[PDB]
């Protein structure tokens, strides 16, 4: 067996478990900052920032037909402060080719480049949508499963908690090429559940990169905070 | 689209839109007692009690090949007050044919009447499991997805929190054939889940009851509470 696993319980400027990119910051309390937080407390717009866990992941093996499943955990806030105009954008979960660097931001939540579907991606990601693009349904905030597209293969609509602390599992079976996702909100007791089919040696490479993204939009005050408070992950890939 | 629906914030006696069976009481506070609990308030061994919806449920249509959707939800606690001899034998939310009568109790959670794989069970069942019988897998508790059979086709092990509430949520897809389940703990946060692949035109009949059930043990203080405190219930099959 392969097994890789990491736990962050809170986090801590400097460890270089973590690449932090774009405007991705961990303050001195120890929260992740997605996205940019101006000095007044209020989110900034037009502001992109990621992380990844800085070990590569060995999720499939072209030689003996494996494939790892695996699950992450995270809990996260988001805030939406302004009374107008509407808030955007969210953040994602996402596993993709190594060493990658951020992609477009707005809509494609840091990920990807265009609203293509497009297997050149190699991209598999969990969303935690606030805005409602031209290829999203209708109802935000929503979970979506988006592979090789930020174009979901399903959604989920749930009701944000404005300011509350969600907590999130992602779980793939690869026996039964399960992926679902489950959000919980302590604070009312919501419980939200998406899951759908998802066949991952067709869509990911081997090794991959596994990191959390947010944005914020592409007009003035459509913003809101991405904070991330914990982030674990094991993936174990059978011989 | 064919709908039904319902939901129970608590329980009232003497409403028959709910029929009990077998040891299940509803207490004056609202509270479904499953399996008995004795005057000194001690839950009593040797005990079967279950709850059937009393309005069935269209699942699926031979003629248009249609298979509907459906969630549901409910919060239970368990609580297990004594160590030796071990706590048994669990509670579990089941669809099966309709007009069935509590089946054996112990290890068979008053729904199946053997441990045997058999089609003509046409019962799917998703269990919180206290006691490793001889088809369990080791650890207790555990959720199970139980197809046809006892002998549960996934299993996720829990850590129970003794005699705190937990939140059940349960969903099939009919598009994916995907059955998921999650229980939350809010007294902890603790989430588990558990999903699987099923395919209920072979499993179900067309027509199905919607109900719950639990069960104590087969010895002197193999026991524990089955009590549950609110149920919800949806399905909608396609036109
Ligand atoms: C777990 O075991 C329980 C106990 O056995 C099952 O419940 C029993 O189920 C049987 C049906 O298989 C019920 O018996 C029938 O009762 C009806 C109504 O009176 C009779 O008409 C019927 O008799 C006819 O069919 C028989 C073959 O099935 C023929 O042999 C017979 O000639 C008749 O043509 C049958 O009655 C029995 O006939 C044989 C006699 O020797 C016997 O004495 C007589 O009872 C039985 O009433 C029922 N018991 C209870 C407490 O409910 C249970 O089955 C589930 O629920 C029942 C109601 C049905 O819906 C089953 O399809 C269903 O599986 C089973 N539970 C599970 C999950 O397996
Ligand atoms: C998404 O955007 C990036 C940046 O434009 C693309 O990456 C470049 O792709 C070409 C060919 O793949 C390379 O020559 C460049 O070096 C890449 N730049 C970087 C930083 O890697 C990427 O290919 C785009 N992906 C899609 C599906 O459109
Ligand atoms: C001033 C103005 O109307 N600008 C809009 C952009 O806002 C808009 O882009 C979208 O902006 C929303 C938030 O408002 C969100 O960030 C979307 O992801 C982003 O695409 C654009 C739409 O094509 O039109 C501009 O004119
Ligand atoms: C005295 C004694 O040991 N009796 C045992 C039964 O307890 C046992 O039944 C199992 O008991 C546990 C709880 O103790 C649980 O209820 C199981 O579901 C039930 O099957 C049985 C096992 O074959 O043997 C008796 O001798
Ligand atoms: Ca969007
Ligand atoms: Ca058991
Ligand atoms: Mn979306
Ligand atoms: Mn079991
Ligand atoms: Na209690």
């Amino acid at each position: 067996v392969e097994t890789i696993s990491f736990s962050f319980s809170e986090f801590e400027p400097g460890n270089n478990d973590l690449t932090l990119q774009g405007a991705a910051i961990i303050t001195q309390s120890g929260v992740l900052q997605l996205t940019k937080i101006n000095q007044n407390g209020m989110p900034a717009w037009d502001s992109t920032g990621r992380t990844l866990y800085t070990k590569p992941v060995h999720i499939w093996d072209m030689t003996t037909g494996t494939v790892a499943s695996f699950e992450t955990r995270f809990s996260f806030s988001i805030e939406q402060p302004y009374t107008r105009p509407l808030p955007a954008d969210g953040l994602v979960f996402f596993m993709g080719p190594t060493k990658s660097k951020p992609a477009q931001g707005y809509g494609y939540l840091g990920v990807f480049n265009n609203s293509k579907q497009d297997n050149s991606y190699q991209t598999l990601a969990v969303e935690f949508d606030t805005f409602s693009n031209p290829w999203d349904p209708p109802q935000v905030p929503h979970i979506g499963i988006d592979v090789n597209s930020i174009r979901s293969i399903k959604t989920q609509p749930f009701q944000l908690d404005n300011g509350q602390v969600a907590n999130v599992v992602i779980k793939y079976d690869a026996s039964s090429k399960i992926l679902l996702a489950v959000l919980v909100y302590p604070s009312s007791g919501a419980i939200y559940t998406i899951a759908e089919i998802v066949d991952v040696k067709q869509v990911l490479p081997e090794w991959v990169d596994v990191g959390l993204s947010g944005a914020t939009g592409a007009q003035r005050d459509a913003a809101e905070t991405h904070d991330v408070y914990s982030w674990s992950f094991h993936a174990s890939l059978p011989e």
